[PDB]
């Protein structure tokens, strides 16, 4: 009615291993790059196109943990969370922006492998 | 799997009235904004909390023209789409990158209500 | 690889006043059921095809309370939850099943008019 | 808005071998179950419980005779798709209803891990 809805779904693979930090400020946070894929064999170059987007996720408390734990680069894995973009003045004095998938609360992330 | 799904969900508000073009042998396009917001009935210093988002959604081809002919500013509507980052030059000509919610022919638009 | 992902999101309308029922426990369960409809278009049938499915929504406590009070046949409703298949025997004594989508603590319901 | 939004989002293990059916007329048609898993420990004892809910996945056209060459017991995937429940009378005359997870024009299917 007002609130609204925001909702992000991925699935991809880590393309690095996560960043986890320890806070006895709050607690565990966890920042994860996530890559998923389009593929493509188009009609002008002959040979096989590819695009590529990475995905900034940042996991909380005990998701984080478990992300410092089990999570390595090439792990697939699934993520609900949403959207939230922060501002935030770099050094040289300009506005920037940066908008992550956060997951809190009642979104999740699964590990795919085993 | 190297692809990976990459899957948005918005219900939210518009923010303005459609904002539309039309391109090289123009297929339209459409920048619009979405709101989307979250409580918190909080202690503070006497009443709650609100922190909305502003989501930057493009629409292309069809469902374009249509937001342009049908959509207004509060518009409540439902959109399914794709994350995408791009990069652009700015008026200083530095790097400034937009993480946006590309409604493409996999994605969806719905107006809601009553 | 066990637990999985199990996600049903809803946009639709309900077909009835909510039905709200107390369990011995204490807490509330409300039944609803909610319309989703896909249009057509055809050749013989110049007409229009239309099917609506009927989902069976069971929501427990706080949700379903809200729902009593506030949703009505027609209140247009957003949800997610999950598949449960339950089982039970009727009046002659033999095996059904019913597969409802289930809010529970994971999901969340929003009314999507005022 | 009539219409509205019916969504099954599904990741899962193969339950068994894809069933997969032909029409000298319509193409392939696969059927295939899904299992999703809760584990808690609780509570009156402290051992492990379990619950598994099996999803009827139903298959269209490419899909499907990707499903036959590629998906056997116990591989996992990921669905889109949505609800469907179809009637029947079985054979002691009785109507019968099953519900089933359809993947469409507007659904996909990934093979998971590796």
């Amino acid at each position: 009615a007002s609130r609204g809805v925001n909702k992000v779904i991925l699935v991809g693979n880590l393309g690095q291993d996560p960043e986890v930090r320890y806070m006895p400020n709050g607690g565990a946070v966890a920042n994860i790059t996530l890559a998923t894929s389009e593929s493509w064999r188009d009609k002008a170059t002959g040979e096989m196109k590819e695009q590529t987007e990475w995905h900034r996720v940042v996991l909380f408390g005990k998701l984080a943990e478990v992300a410092s734990e089990y999570l390595r680069k090439g792990s697939q894995v699934y993520i609900e969370g949403q959207l939230r973009t922060r501002k935030w003045t770099d050094q040289s004095g300009q506005d920037r922006y940066t908008t992550e998938v956060v997951v809190n609360v009642g979104g999740t992330m699964q590990m795919l492998g085993g």
